[PDB]
């Protein structure tokens, strides 16, 4: 229905904050693929830490375009950032 | 060592041949990125086929440069291919 005021839980591999977990998934709005070094790194890495936020509505639509894939494309633009 | 005669083991969402299977895996000598489209599908879909072939020496350096990104990237060939 919208507007749920619920949790996105993703497991990355690095202990980041809420701000910093928020400026990559905003961050996907402009990502058209992802290259295989990425990809490999992002997979090859050890997503241990639990991190979560209380989704936005805006948040929330670009959680179900991505479905699946958010938490590997969310550990794929900590790669970069990093 | 290499030419070591060992068998890649994949988990395909389509029970594929060895052909297409092989043919998919030098594919991937080309891929220099996956769509993120391309990624949701293969990340969605149930890989609950086991497809497994020997490598060729040529087959066995493909099989190390990807590590462990190898068989959702061979899911994605397959979306792709479909």
């Amino acid at each position: 229905f919208m507007k749920e005021k619920k949790r996105a839980t993703f497991y990355l591999y690095k202990n980041i904050d809420g701000r910093k977990l928020r400026y990559l998934l905003h961050k996907l709005e402009n990502v058209e693929n992802v290259d295989i070094d990425t990809l490999r790194r992002a997979i090859e890495a050890e997503k241990k830490y639990k991190r979560s936020i209380t989704l936005t509505e805006e948040e929330e639509v670009i959680i179900q375009r991505l479905g699946k894939s958010a938490n590997l494309l969310l550990n794929c633009e900590l790669v970069k950032l990093d």
